[PDB]
Parts: structure tokens; sequence; C-alpha cells
């Protein structure tokens, strides 16, 4: 026995007790776990957005059923991330613009896996008629039904409970991080120690041996996973591992937040995250019944702080002078290196970007998932610790280069903000990706059904943004292949077999409109809301 | 305006010129004339021939060809795994396995399939954290693999009543498949087959092929050129100059000399498995097919002539030297700086090979082809597609050159020059990276689809064409450990239990299917009706 015996989780959260709960179930109660997390008040009523994996890779690993977790978090629904004014120029509003077509300025980068013909996925068959001037229709209408789905403000899910399509979760993290923090303490032993930090006691070689207390016990371990958030008083302030800024990358550092109550009745409840496009960054809309988080992402390089408020206000109306806001100042990028001799970086302390595509709880859940998966013994052999840190690396930095392409090829040019974008440079992988999409190719083709895909993490992980993503957002913004995939000018069968996928897609997107409750309705009852 | 690709032209015939003819038949839906030129072509012996399982659903099912229809007129037999004899222990060339110092024969097997998992961990690792704490005695490919069970029977793959009971792929003759395959083009595909000999490359001013002229005075113009015309690469490496890659600094082997040997079936039965019987400047192949068993003695030629190599391989299998017919190869290993450059495609050993030591040869071309179809041009060459088809054969090639040369590095034999000389050579760092994630214990090319994906859609296997699975037959086969056990299971005592479970189902599985299934033998005599 060289075993790890305790492991030290520092901090609370979301990423300490995921963290927690995982690691309870993963080590099958063989070593003791302990969360240190400081006394604290949760800063707005906010909201966060989740990927559909979660449920069947983290909550029924655990055994927790999702409405049990739903019922004590207020989680409501989401079937995509909405675009909205990320084409036309102008100060933000919650309502589209109009494109030149007539079109309003929206796309959706919904769930699920596109279907093929002749093992040509459907965007290829939608380029090919909109190059070709066979279409006027947009991607997202053509080629997903759930953005009609979307549109109706229709549920994910019949009155019966029964599924209907893909999706994901809006939640508030401070109620699930509770659930979790209760799950882990009453079903799996964690110790729950509730004190500040006051000092990282480290050996010669460099391993932290123990944490001390304010009240003034020592925590030992063998293992510590940062879970402190931006400060990193781990793996940054103890283990002194640089910190990565990737700025050069991301222009936005910065938000402003609040809880906005919203009259469910008057206006429904839509079953989806909003990026609702500003003048110097973005605002998300993650709706829950009775009120929506909402926060403006701005770069303070391009806006102060004072100028973000206001217009974050000006955009939903709020009298910015009479209501509470909490204001974040993010760090963006990753460290050099996530797992440090004995220290493991989780969540924050780890790395970060805006949540314009739901990363935060997905990060969380994929470096939990590796560290079970390279879990150490006490020589910490080097090979697992670099195998992790490599996962983690090509996880952070795809992400990081997906959200970049939302900016480098959104054609607005209005204000200082939006030009400067493109003055950026697209990292080498992602340049690569544009030309293979240039040239009609698929990119990250998925190899797998929606069962095996959802069914096994590492089937995700290793195709996490498939071609259908990639063509949500560049074609949603706008940028085409320069030609159809040019094997389709010989397929005249299969460009006919890809109509019957487009007819299959109109008429599901048509029943389910019919048949789906809205998505009020859905929470009205889940919820047992008078 | 109208690019579209006209005339497609293939110099050569052999598999890889037929398989492309009708693939590209199929795939591009009779909108392009196919024309190929070939040689009138004198018999060869059928020395046979190995493939991997998704054959039969990526090409002969893709082109409506049924398994029975096509095994019946290629002498077919069933193939479930590449079985190496006499790797780990030194001396001349044997068909049978000599003693290993723990009592055992020197065999191990190479399957087909996935392993299955517990806790999301492959039941490899739980045999090797066993057999590195002492707490089994069980080699890997018995204790992970009922297939080693049903190989050491020698039973079938099929029941009688032709129910599946596992994984296969084939035995053939590959004249015969060619010959299929040319029938099936010219009278249900309108394929203009050109028997005639080429005399000349026209190009343009801008290095495209345009036309080929032959000896009987046809200028066969076209808009693309697949070179299936072999080693000497007349379109690729000739016309259009691509410079070949060498690679003999990670496969020494160059040559081969090879035969079909008469075989007693009734007696011996017939072997579900390729075998690769080590010799001392190389290894022997034996292909079972019914009636006889395709071999060749694969071998360096700076470690053994011809003659000797040939006299080693006649005394191998008892032949009188001047009363058997020898077919003899002079190898070009590595591959082409670019498979394809301009309008010239290259496939088959025009493109790249490798010695037949995992059995390669169909799966290059089956590859290549469908990588075609996918990047297919029009006659404006988009750059970009050229390059991603090239970044595929080379990614495909250079992953099986490495796995390859691992048979041969982590050898333990030290008895002649030749199995000294493979350990001086320099392991590629991708495969040097494996091996280290190999030696802490962890998986290599974890499996993340089920067999049905896998086998079901070729885009699967070809983003894991070597999975964790594989790594272990040949790694655990030759002796090389992990460093210790994946640590992570010192924590799961409930996964090592499941696991528990997961080899007694092994055993249950190979010792019920040993029970019922019929021999290989009489599965083949009923498919091929022999009398
Ligand atoms: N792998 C993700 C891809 C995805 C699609 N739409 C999204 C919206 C937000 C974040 C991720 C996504 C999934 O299928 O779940
Ligand atoms: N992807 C191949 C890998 C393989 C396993 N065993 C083999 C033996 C020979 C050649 C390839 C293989 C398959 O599963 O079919």
């Amino acid at each position: 026995d060289n075993r790890i015996k305790t492991v030290v989780i520092l901090g609370g959260g979301t990423a300490g007790w995921m963290t927690a709960a995982y690691l309870g179930k993963a080590l099958q109660n063989t070593v003791k776990i302990v969360v240190l997390e400081a006394p604290t008040i949760p800063r707005i009523g906010v909201g966060e957005a989740t990927v559909p994996n979660l449920q069947r890779a983290f909550f029924d690993y655990l055994g927790i059923p999702e409405e049990e977790w739903m019922r004590e978090c207020n989680a409501s629904y989401k079937m995509a991330v909405k675009f909205i004014n990320w084409r036309t120029p102008g100060e933000g509003s919650p309502d589209p613009r109009t494109l030149d077509d007539g079109h309003t300025d929206t796309f959706h980068h919904p769930f699920g896996l596109l279907p093929s013909a002749d093992q040509i996925p459907l965007s290829h068959y939608w380029a090919a008629k909109r190059l070709q001037g066979e279409t006027d229709e947009n991607f997202d209408e053509a080629c997903f039904a759930d953005t009609a789905i979307m549109n109706a403000k229709k549920a994910p899910r019949f009155l019966d409970m029964r599924r209907a399509t893909n999706y994901a979760w809006h939640f508030d993290a401070s109620k699930v991080a509770a659930f979790l923090r209760n799950f882990a303490v009453t079903k799996q032993a964690v110790e729950h120690v509730e004190d500040e930090m006051t000092e990282v006691l480290t050996d010669e070689r460099g391993f932290i041996t123990a944490l001390r207390t304010k009240s003034g016990r020592i925590l030992q371990g063998d293992l510590f996973v940062d879970c402190s958030g931006f400060r990193g008083l781990l793996i940054n302030k103890a283990m002194e591992e640089p910190f990565i800024d990737m700025s050069d990358h991301l222009l936005c550092n910065s938000a402003v937040a609040t809880a906005v109550p919203h009259d469910d009745e008057k206006n429904g409840v839509e079953p989806y995250t909003s990026s609702i496009a500003m003048e110097a960054g973005w605002t998300w809309k993650i709706p829950m019944l009775g009120r929506f988080g909402s926060g403006h992402v701005y770069s303070d390089h391009f806006a102060t702080q004072d100028e973000a408020t206001l217009a974050f206000s000006k955009l939903w109306g709020l009298d910015p002078d009479n209501t509470e806001f909490n204001h974040v100042r993010f760090r963006v990028g990753r460290n050099r290196r996530a797992w440090v001799r004995n220290c493991v970086s989780v969540g924050l302390a780890s790395c970060f970007v805006e949540p314009l595509e739901s990363s935060g709880i997905y990060f969380i859940y994929a470096a939990i998932h590796m560290l079970a998966k390279h879990f150490p013994d006490k020589t910490f052999d080097k090979v697992l610790v670099d195998r992790f840190n490599r996962e983690i690396e090509e996880m952070f930095d795809d992400t990081r280069d997906f959200l970049q392409a939302h900016y480098y090829f959104s054609p607005r040019v209005d204000t200082p903000f939006w030009r400067a974008n493109k003055e950026l440079k697209l990292a080498d992988s992602i340049k690569d990706k544009v030309e293979t999409y240039r040239a009609g190719l698929p990119v990250n083709l998925p190899v797998t059904d929606e069962g095996t895909y959802y069914g096994n993490f590492e089937a995700e992980f290793r195709n996490f943004w498939t071609n259908g993503s990639y063509y949500c957002i560049f074609a949603g913004l706008g940028l085409m292949p320069r030609n159809p995939l040019p094997a389709l000018a010989y397929k005249p069968q299969s460009i006919a077999e890809a109509e019957l996928l487009f007819a299959d897609v109109k008429r599901k997107g048509d029943t389910l409109v019919e048949s789906l409750p809205s998505t009020y309705d859905l929470l009205r009852q889940l919820h047992g809301a008078s």
C-alpha cells in the first residue's frame, strides 16, 4: 500500500463538490476525502448552462436521478445556444435585427449529431443547395428540428416526461453545489471542514503536505485538488505554476451580471441559452422558472465597467442605480500545466474561457473524469501526470479556438471591439479546420451514433466539437464553403436521399411543435409551482 | 462552368486496379467513364492474401456483393487472428512452436474484436494487474479472448446454420478476387477494360497527365489518373517525379519467396487463422485456404541470400526445391512523399508497402479508395482536397509501420544478426510515446465504440485502427509488460470483482463454443460445396 490515503480539496462550489462526490464514487471509500470550504454568500441570483452528457456521465454515475437534483436547484432545460445580433451593427438589443435576405439575425447551436446520406453529413447537402442558389433556408432551420421547437418555446420532453429530443440544463450553481455537498457528506463520508486556509505547507521537493486553517487544525493529505478559483491558491500561489494569459485569442475579460425576475405566464420560458451581441462584448440570458440569469461579458480594454453597466442595464431596461450587480474580473487562459507534483487544479484554478458555449461545468467534469482515469499512488508517476496534462491542455485550447472563431468570423466592424477581434491571429489548429471547411470537407466528422456519443464520455471527449457545431457557428455567422463538396456533383442518388432527410427534419419539427408542452408548462409541473 | 471530372483512367489491374474500378463504379453513380489499362496477365500462384474484418461491410456490401458469393469464387477461408509462432525463442524455423522456460508453447495470438471493460478500464489492465501481482499464471490471449480457445480447437467463426459466433476476416486467392471484381466491373458497371501495354505518359505544361499512350495505338484521355501499377509507380514516381521515402530504417525485411502448398485438410483440419512462423532472417506466413495454404518467407536480403532464404523456406515445409514453383518478390518498403500529386492518385504498392505481418495490403487499398471517394475532386484539383487525402494516407501508413516495427523491436530474440539488427533501429516518436503510456499501465488507443459501430462505420475504425487490445496482444505476447499495474485499480476492489466476472465470461464462451461449433474444415466444405 503506497496508495493515496487522504485527498484534500481546497474550495467548495461546483468544482470542489463535484470533485468530492466523483472521487467518493470512483475511489470506492478506500480514500479519506476532505473539503475545506470557507463560509460564503452567493453573489447574485444567477444561472449557469451545461451540456447533454452531464446527467449520464456525472449524476447517473452517482445514482442521482435527474428530476431529484433539478427540483433542488430550480433547473430549466437547454436545447442550444441561440446567437442574437452577431452579424449586424449597433447597440445591444434582446430583439434580432434584420439581415439583407430578410432573415432575423439569429442562429442556433443545438445538440445531437446530424444524420448522413452516403456518409456525407446533411450540412453538406444544405451548403450545396445554398451555394448553388437552390435554397434560401438557413442552416439551423434546414438541418435541426430542434430549431422549430425552440422558436415555439416548446419543451424537450412531453408532459408525461417522455423524451422528445436532446437537451442540457440551466441551473443555479449555488444550489447544485449545496445539493452535492449534502450528497457527499451524508452518503459518501466526506469530511466538510468549514474554515479558511491560512497556510500551505510544502516539503523540500515542493510537494504539499498540509493546509493550515485559521482555527488551528492542520489538514494533512497526500493529493491536493485546487478548487479555489481564479486565485489558484495552491497551483499558482503555492506551487508557482505559471498561468498562460490568452487575451491574444479572446478579448473579453470581465462581466457584470444580475438575476432578472420575469413574467413566465406572459412571455413563456425559452428552452435555450441566449448570446445577445453587445458593442464591446455579449450578454448571456439563462432562463429558469420565475427569473433569468444574465451577464454582459465584455473587454475592459473597450468598455469601462461603468459603460458596460449602463449598456447592460439599458438592454434589459433596468434602473442602473437601483439594481444589484455582481462585477467579475475573469482570468482567461490556462495553467502551463494543470497538475504539478501532488497538486491537481480543477475549475477556475485550472483554466477558463467566457461562457459563450457553456464551458465551465464541462471543464470541471472532464478534469475529474481524467483525474480518476490517471489516479496516482504516492510515487506520482510523471507519465500519469503528463498524460492528464495533455488531455486538459488539448481540451482547453480546442475550445479556446472554437470560441475565437465566433469573433474572428463575425462580419461586424461597427466598434473598435469588433474590429480589434479581427487583428488577432487564429491558432494554427483552427486555421487548418477553417481551410478544411472552406474546401467543403467535413470538420471533425461524427463517427458514432448519438447513443454511444452521449453514452460514453470518452467518445464525446475525442470529438467534442463535431462537424455539426462548426457548421452552426461558421454558417450562422455567414462563413460558407468556397464551393459545394465536390463529390456531390457525381452523386445524384445521394442528393435525392438527402432530400428525404430534409423532409424528415421538417416533419419532426412540425409534429413536435404541435404535440409538445410549453417549457413554461413543463417547468410548472416539474417544480410543483402554484 | 462545368468542371466535373468526366473520365477516370486506372493504370494496372490486380486487386488494387479492380477494387478501385468497382468502388468508383458505385461511388460516382455512373456519372464518370472508368477506364482500366491492364497488360494481358499470365497466371500467378495463389500465394494467398489475408484481410481484416471490415472488408465485407466497407467494400463488398457496399457494392451489393454477397459474402458467400465472392468467397465461393475465390477459394476463401476464415481468419480469426494472426498467430505468432517462435517469435520469442531461438533456432531454425519450425512450423511447431518451441517450449518457453515456463513450459508454454511459444505462441501468442492477435485476434479481432474489442476487449470489454469494467469501470471504463479494459480487461487487459485487470489481467496485467493480476499477472504483475502474482495472482494469475494465465497468458494474456487465453485470459482475455475467447477466440484463442476457438482457434486452438480449429473451430469455425460461424455455425453450420451460418449464425455468427465471433469476429473474423478472410483468406483468399488474390488473383481470383481480381478476376471476380474485373467481371463485375466489366459486366455490371460498363468499365472499359483496355487490355494493352502502356508506352507513354502524356503530360501538359502544368505537369498534369493528359493521356496514356498504348502499344496498340490508343491515346487514353483522362481527367484523373489512378496509379495501380505496383512498386514501379509508373505514374506517381516516374511521370509525376514524386520521390519515394524508403523506410528500411524501421523495417529490415525487403524480400519474399512464396509458393502454394497442397494440404491434407481431412487429417489436419483447417486453421482459422494466419500464422507468422519466425525464421532466422525473417518470418514465414501460412494462409490456409481449401485444399492448400499460401506460404511466403519474408526476409532481408542483407541477412539471407535469395537462395539461402529459398532453401530455409523449403526446409520449413519439407518441400523439394527442384520440384517446387517459387515466386520471388523484391519489396519497396515505405511510402511516397505524397500519395496524390496533381491529377495522379497512387493506390496499392504504387503508393506504399509494408511486409504482410499484420495483413495491411488489401486494407491499404480499401482505405485509399474510401478516402479518394470522400475527397473526390473536380478538374480544379483543389489543393486542400489533395492535401487532406495525403495526410490520411501518410498517417495510416506510418501508424502501421510503427506497430509492425514493435513486433521486431520487442522480440527477445538475439540468436541471429537479423534479430539483433532490428533492435539497433530507432522507434519513431509516436510509437515510443505509446510504449511509455503502456509501461505506465495506462490504456493505448482506448476503444470508445462498441464493435457494431466500430465494424459498421469505416471512419470509426480508421480513427482507431490499432486499439489498446492490439497493443496488448503484441507487447504482452512478446513479453513487454507495464512497469506496474494501472494505479487506479488499487482503489477499486469492486471493479476488480466485476472484471473477475468478465474473465469468467471469456472462459464460458470459450468452453461452450468449442463444444458447439463445427470445424473450420466442415464449414468450408459446406460453404464451397466440396464433394
Ligand atoms: N459535444 C457537445 C457539442 C455541442 C453542441 N451544441 C452545444 C452548445 C453548447 C456547448 C456544446 C455544444 C454536445 O453534443 O453536447
Ligand atoms: N482494426 C483491426 C485491428 C486488428 C485486430 N487484430 C488484427 C489482426 C490483423 C490485422 C489487424 C487486426 C480490426 O479490428 O479488425
